[PDB]
């Protein structure tokens, strides 16, 4: 997250860190959202490389033991069957990870609330991106979870020629684009939390930023629109 602030420890308890094995340790690669005690929602592209993954719930400071973390293996990866790693712009950038064990829920570990199927947010709706991704274009990961206010940019604006044009689809949510605040590398897969009827729900899965930079005016961060995939998510959980 570029231009964020440090999140309070208990603010976003559905946020997870998706990590892969690196030597004798682990490296953060993506965010995700805990959606059942044994399922995480992330971006398909986060699992394009075949590596050993783990999920960390209750994480805050990646480098220090907070006393709140639970670490769990990934037992099954279900990518959207229409995902094409060579065509991120086509959409379908979503995957479900079945965890090897069910995590314990507490003030630091909670299920993310998903929107009703079909929900589309009005332009400029209030949302926050969270993650440990880079804090500047070409920078380094955040040690502590970051948040930034990123109001939505509706499909009509986001897919117009001065924004993302045809690259953005109606199956995506755009947010931000103010040139100061944005998602960045390593936020991918994580949530966009939007306030609807007094409750935050996870409307986006961070999917891509501009190759010209993370925080670029009129290149808002682009998310998979969770509400386009409710039936798919439920079908996967029910059949696995
Ligand atoms: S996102 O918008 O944050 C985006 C697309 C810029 C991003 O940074 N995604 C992160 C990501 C994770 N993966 C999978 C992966 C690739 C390579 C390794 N590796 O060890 O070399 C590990 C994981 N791709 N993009
Ligand atoms: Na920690």
């Amino acid at each position: 997250v570029v231009g964020g602030t440090e999140a309070q420890r208990n603010s976003w308890p559905s946020q997870i860190s998706l990590q892969y094995r690196s030597g004798s340790s682990w490296a953060h690669t993506c965010g995700g959202t805990l959606i059942r005690q044994n399922w995480v929602m992330t971006a398909a592209h986060c699992v394009d490389r075949e590596l050993t993954f783990r999920v960390v719930v209750g994480e805050h400071n990646l480098n220090q033991n907070d006393g709140t973390e639970q670490y769990v293996g990934v037992q099954k990866i279900v990518v959207h069957p229409y995902w094409n790693t060579d065509d991120v712009a086509a959409g379908y950038d979503i995957a479900l990870l079945r965890l090897a064990q069910s995590v314990t829920l507490n003030s630091y570990v909670q299920l993310g609330v998903l929107p009703r199927a079909g929900t589309i947010l009005a332009n400029n709706s209030p949302c926050y991106i969270t993650g440990w991704g880079l804090t500047r274009t070409n920078g380094q990961l955040a040690q502590t979870l970051q948040q930034a206010y990123l109001p939505t940019v509706d499909y009509a604006i986001c897919s117009s020629s001065s924004y993302w044009g045809s690259t953005v689809k109606n199956s995506m949510v755009c947010a931000g684009g103010d040139g100061v605040r944005s998602g960045c590398q390593g936020d991918s897969g994580g949530p966009l939390h939007c306030l609807v009827n007094g409750q935050y729900a996870v409307h986006g899965v961070t999917s891509f930023v501009s190759r010209l930079g993370c925080n670029v005016t009129r290149k808002p961060t682009v998310f998979t629109r969770v509400s386009a995939y409710i039936s798919w998510i439920n079908n996967v959980i029910a059949s696995n």
